[PDB]
């Protein structure tokens, strides 16, 4: 499976925070918010990933992650020139996705929560349809809205409805197999001018394909759309972090905890970061005993 982060667009409503920043270079606590979906497409077992964002912030991901060697995995770089819509990520996307089935995050959404390992896992195991995840929030009518009968089959999916069929959103986490390329490519824009992600969905939906799995009221899923809800996601963030010895979002140790780098790989990426707590963290993980690891 290939994963795809689509981390462009103007951030209008941080501004003046976006204006000679991208939304997702922006701290979320202690990393840049870009740290946080990478780290979903890690722990799902994906190790392709494309990185999708502005002509003029493409080569700052570039610069902060690079090409994923470090990580033990493949980072590639792709621009989107205009923010036309989620759905242009395939489009995009097409030759690096080649054949293969594709999960896409979108680069300002935080997940959290326990077992959420194990979802993402199951949705990237399931070779057919798609699969969205559903979460229960206060304001349906700001998202996608998916309603769903007892047995959590899929009835219908609405972008932003004025009288929601459910409370439950669609996150900004899909996985599709390869027809999602083409689905892309014949859908047309909606009245705010962007290809739908909810348009996506729509076109499994008729096929009888589109999957939900809900985010039970344990999960946190936060985005990062505003100063207040940028400032709440930094604050739960910190929260967990202060109370625990473990990190949210660690790339590198991900990287060693998931066998894609070993310990003396881990070793030489916190010695140029000894001056700091978070190298400090590393060298601690890379010199723990392998069976507490475990
Ligand atoms: O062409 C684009 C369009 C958007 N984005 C980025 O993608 C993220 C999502 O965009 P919005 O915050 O505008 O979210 P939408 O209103 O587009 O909502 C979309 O994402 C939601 C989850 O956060 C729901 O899944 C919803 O159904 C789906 O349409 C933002 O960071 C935006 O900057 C791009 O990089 N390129
Ligand atoms: O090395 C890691 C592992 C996990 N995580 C993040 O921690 C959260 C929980 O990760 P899991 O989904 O592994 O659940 P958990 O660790 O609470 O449960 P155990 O299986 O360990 O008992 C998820 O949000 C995941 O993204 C990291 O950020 N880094």
């Amino acid at each position: 499976m290939k994963g795809i982060i689509l981390s462009g667009g103007s951030g209008t409503r941080l501004y003046p925070l976006t204006k000679v920043v991208s939304k997702q270079l922006l701290p979320v606590y202690d990393k840049p918010m870009v740290y946080y979906p990478l780290s979903v497409l890690m722990l799902a077992g994906i190790k392709d990933i494309l990185i999708i964002s502005t002509p003029e912030d493409t080569p700052r991901f570039e610069q902060l992650l690079g090409g994923g060697s470090e990580l033990g995995i493949s980072l590639s770089y792709a621009v989107q020139s205009s923010p036309d819509g989620l759905a242009q990520a395939f489009i995009i996307g097409e030759e690096f996705i080649g054949d293969d089935n594709v999960a896409l995050v979108l680069g300002d959404n935080i997940f959290y929560g326990h077992g959420f390992t194990e979802l993402l896992q199951r949705a990237a195991n399931r070779k057919s349809g798609a699969t969205i995840f559903g979460y229960n929030v206060k304001d349906p009518q700001r998202f996608g809205v998916v309603e769903f009968d007892e047995k959590g089959k899929v009835i219908s999916i609405e972008e932003k409805p004025e009288e929601p069929k459910s409370s439950y959103a669609v996150t900004g986490l899909y996985f599709y197999d390869n027809r999602v390329v083409d689905i892309a490519k014949n859908i047309t824009p909606s009245a705010r001018g962007e290809l739908e992600i909810t348009d996506v969905n729509k076109a499994y939906l008729e096929l009888g394909e589109l999957h939900v799995e809900l985010l039970g009221r344990g999960f946190a899923w936060l985005d990062t759309g505003t100063h207040e809800s940028l400032l709440q996601a930094s604050q739960f963030i910190e929260t967990i972090e202060k109370r625990q010895s473990l990190k949210v979002a660690c790339l590198e140790e991900i990287a060693y905890r998931m066998g894609y780098i070993s310990r003396e790989q881990l070793i030489k990426l916190a010695e140029p970061l000894m001056k700091n707590e978070y190298g400090q963290y590393l060298m601690n993980l890379a010199h723990r005993s392998k069976d507490l690891v475990t």
